[PDB]
């Protein structure tokens, strides 16, 4: 704990990629907090009826004392004043630290800024509608203490531009592809990949550009189903959260859990991404591999081991944010075009298709890249992100009620959540 020796700095940088995933009785990003993205989607549905299972995110529905906002708050904060804390004592053990000294720094400040990110994708109306909305406060020093606990809200704009300082220096983080080390930390692909989501929030489609065509390295395999089964990564996997026996989330925190029985999601097949004819081809190999008997999603269905990885960049999705970029710039549709046929065309044959994708311009391109990504990412953390920071309505049509629910509308953000109204009384200033 004091940084004696890089064996135990590094068991502390691990430490740091745990606490954004989950511990022995919560969950984060390795759990209930990455399945809030899907809850808040329209791809697949909630149908447990249970507060305890994540039912009020999927009806939009989150007030002050739900548990998932409430644990969403604690760990993400908790895992930014381990980074925070983590850095002042690194900064004491340069030496010791010798010539990796930058790429810890480097791994610490993504890690922060994936924590950020989350939180600026729950709490503030999207900076595609508002710069200017209050999100979350910017906690950035070592606290031992509560003294510093009275903190005003930063902008979603402010959360945004302090996300890309901690990733403007990624020349010392690692470049290995398909190995653990390579996945399991952050290394420049996973630092652009987060600089590229970031500035599609901000529509600054070149400069997610820039930061998204320096992933190299990867590709596409012909097996989607390699990422949920042993070694749990593949040369597509750019940054995952890895399981082992002894750190798996505990009851009901899985992805897993939430997935394998029929019991809390299944996939929308009346009005979600597989209700629609193009993207529930009998021969695309997501719809083979993943459309389950009774509409469950066949992702994540090992419940019994909870060791499957929790995938949150990977290369189709690199070309997919690519191809929406380039869509959303003049001049740039044959490339989006291009981009687009990569990846559909892992799954579907083109020879076969009814898409015809070189013949899409305009909007019509666009929704072809917004539900090839709808399908792609099914379960993967991702929809409401994307629902999200384009500013759109959450629409949910249902048997006996639809959602809707827009960026006028009080619920569609979380609201800062009871465990810090206690505590900050300059939460409203
Ligand atoms: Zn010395
Ligand atoms: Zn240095
Ligand atoms: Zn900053
Ligand atoms: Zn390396
Ligand atoms: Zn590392
Ligand atoms: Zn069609
Ligand atoms: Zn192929
Ligand atoms: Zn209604
Ligand atoms: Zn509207």
């Amino acid at each position: 704990d004091i940084f004696t020796s890089p064996t135990r700095i590094e068991a502390t940088l691990n430490g740091l990629y745990a606490a954004i995933k989950n511990t022995g009785t919560k969950s984060l990003m390795g759990g209930k907090s990455y399945l809030v993205f899907d809850n808040r989607g329209d791809d697949v549905i909630n149908i447990s009826n249970n507060l305890v299972t994540l039912f009020n995110t999927y009806n939009m529905n989150v007030g002050i004392t739900d548990a998932e906002n409430a644990d969403t708050w604690t760990y993400a904060y908790l895992a930014i004043n381990k980074v925070n804390t983590f850095l002042q004592s690194l900064e004491g053990a340069r030496e010791v630290a010798g010539e990796n000294y930058d790429r810890y720094v480097q791994e610490a400040k993504f890690v922060r800024a994936l924590a950020y990110y989350y939180l600026n994708n729950l709490y503030p109306t999207p900076y595609s509608v508002n710069p200017d909305a209050k999100s979350v406060p910017l906690r950035l020093t070592a606290e031992a203490g509560t003294e510093n606990n009275n903190m005003p809200r930063s902008t979603v704009k402010q959360i945004y531009e302090h996300i890309l300082s901690d990733l403007e220096n990624i020349s010392a983080l690692d470049t290995e592809v398909n190995t653990y080390t390579g996945v399991t930390h952050a290394t420049q692909a996973a630092a652009n990949m987060l600089k590229m989501r970031v500035y599609m929030a901000m529509n600054e489609w070149d400069k997610a550009i820039t930061a998204g065509e320096l992933v190299t390295g990867y590709s596409l395999p012909e097996d989607v189903t390699l990422i949920y089964k042993a070694p749990y990564f593949s040369q597509e996997s750019i940054f995952s959260l890895p399981m082992a026996d002894t750190n798996i989330p505990n009851t009901q925190q899985s992805l897993a859990e939430y997935y394998y029985d029929g019991k809390i999601m299944l996939i929308d097949t009346k009005s979600g991404i597989m209700s629609k004819p193009d993207y529930s081809l009998a021969t695309d190999k997501r719809i083979i591999a993943f459309k389950g008997e009774k509409d469950l999603l066949m992702k994540f269905t090992d419940a019994k081991t909870k060791l499957q990885w929790v995938p949150i960049f990977r290369y189709a999705e690199t070309l997919l944010d690519l191809a929406e970029c380039y869509a959303n710039k003049a001049g740039g549709e044959a490339t989006a075009k291009s981009l687009l046929k990569q990846v559909r065309g892992r799954s579907v044959d083109a020879a076969t298709d009814p898409l015809n994708i070189d013949n899409l311009s305009g909007d019509a391109l666009k929704e072809a890249i917004y539900n090839e990504k709808r399908l792609e990412f099914i379960g993967e953390g991702i929809r409401g992100i994307d629902i999200m920071r384009r500013g759109e309505h959450f629409i949910k049509v249902g048997e006996n009620e639809t959602i809707n629910v827009g960026p006028s509308d009080e619920k569609y953000t979380w609201p800062i959540p009871q465990v810090e109204l206690l505590l900050n009384k300059d939460i409203n200033k």
